[PDB]
RNA sequence: GGCCGUGUGCCUUGCGCCGGGAAACCACGCAAGGGAUGGUGUCAAAUUCGGCGAAACCUAAGCGCCCGCCCGGGCGUAUGGCAACGCCGAGCCAAGCUUCGCAGCCAUUGCACUCCGGCUGCGAUGAAGGUGUAGAGACUAGACGGCACCCACCUAAGGCAAACGCUAUGGUGAAGGCAUAGUCCAGGGAGUGGCGA
RNA sequence: AAGCCACACAAACCAGACGGCC
C-alpha cells in the first residue's frame, strides 16, 4: 500500500525477463516526467530480480510518481511501487 | 623373435640435503638392483609456426705425438655426425573443472545500495594437461594420456569426539605414447649422382 | 670420412634408442 516518504522509491513485480541495462532505459525515461532523476539500481540476483530503486532529486518528483504511476502496466505487469524503507547510500552522502 | 652389452629414463633400496608439507608424502643430489606398480566409466579434439640442449654409438678435417725429414702412414682426440631423449617463444585443442555471454526449464513476490540461485543447449575465457617432439609422414583406436568414480594402503591438518579415537577435502599404487597397439606409406635390403676429409 | 640431400627402384625381411652375436 504505502510507507513513509523518501527520495528513492522501491519498485517491484517488474518483468523479470528484461535485461539489466535495458530496464534502466525504460525507467529513467518513463519516470523523468515528474522531475530530475539521479541513479537507478537494478540487480538480477535471485533476491533482487524484478525489483528496482529509482532515485529522484526531490520528494516532489517522487510523491507525484508514486501516485501517477501506481499500478501502471509495465510489460504486462502491474508495476507495484513503495517508498524506500531505508535511505539510499547516494543521498546519505549529502545529508 | 632370442640372448650379451652401452647410454639415457624409470621406480625401489640405502646414503646425503638451503627445500614444500600438519603428517603421510613429494622435491633435490648421488650410488646400487631390476622383485612389485589396482579397478570401472568417460573424451579423441588440437594435431601449427619457430628455437635451444643432448649421452652412448659412428667418423677423424684440424691439432698433438710417432714412423729421423718428403710421400705416404700410424696412434689420440670431436670442434663433424646419428640420435635415446630434456626443453623454451607463439599459436591451437575434446571431455572435466574457474569465471563471464545467449536461449530454455525449474523454482523466486524478493529492500538493495561491492560481486553473485540451480541444471541443461551452443559462444568466449582462465588454471591444468596436451599439441609442437614418429622412420618423411597418412589414417584408425585405445592407454601408460585428460577427466570422473571405485578399491588397497599410509597419514590425520581441519571437522567430529568427554574420551581409546573417528574420518580425505592430503598422499602412495613407475617411466614408455618424442607414434603405444594397428593399417599404410617413406627408409634399409638393393641404383646413380652431388655436397663432405 | 661419418653422415646428409636429390631423382631411380627387385623381394622376403629389418626398421619409430644404440653397439654385438644369433
Ligand atoms: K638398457
Ligand atoms: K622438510
Ligand atoms: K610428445
Ligand atoms: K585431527
Ligand atoms: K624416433
Ligand atoms: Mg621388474
Ligand atoms: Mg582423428
Ligand atoms: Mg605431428
Ligand atoms: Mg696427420
Ligand atoms: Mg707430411
Ligand atoms: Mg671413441
Ligand atoms: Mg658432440
Ligand atoms: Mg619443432
Ligand atoms: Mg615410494
Ligand atoms: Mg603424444
Ligand atoms: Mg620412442
Ligand atoms: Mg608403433
Ligand atoms: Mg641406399
Amino acid at each position: 500500500p504505502e510507507t513513509r516518504p523518501n527520495h528513492t522509491i522501491y519498485i517491484n513485480n517488474l518483468n523479470e525477463k528484461i535485461k539489466k541495462d535495458e530496464l534502466k532505459k525504460s525507467l529513467h525515461a518513463i519516470f523523468s516526467r515528474f522531475g530530475q532523476i539521479l541513479d537507478i539500481l537494478v540487480s538480477r540476483s535471485l533476491k533482487m530480480r524484478g525489483q528496482a530503486f529509482v532515485i529522484f532529486k526531490e520528494v516532489s518528483s517522487a510523491t507525484n510518481a508514486l501516485r501517477s504511476m501506481q499500478g501502471f502496466p509495465f510489460y504486462d505487469k502491474p508495476m507495484r511501487i513503495q517508498y524506500a524503507k531505508t535511505d539510499s547510500d547516494i543521498i546519505a552522502k549529502m545529508k
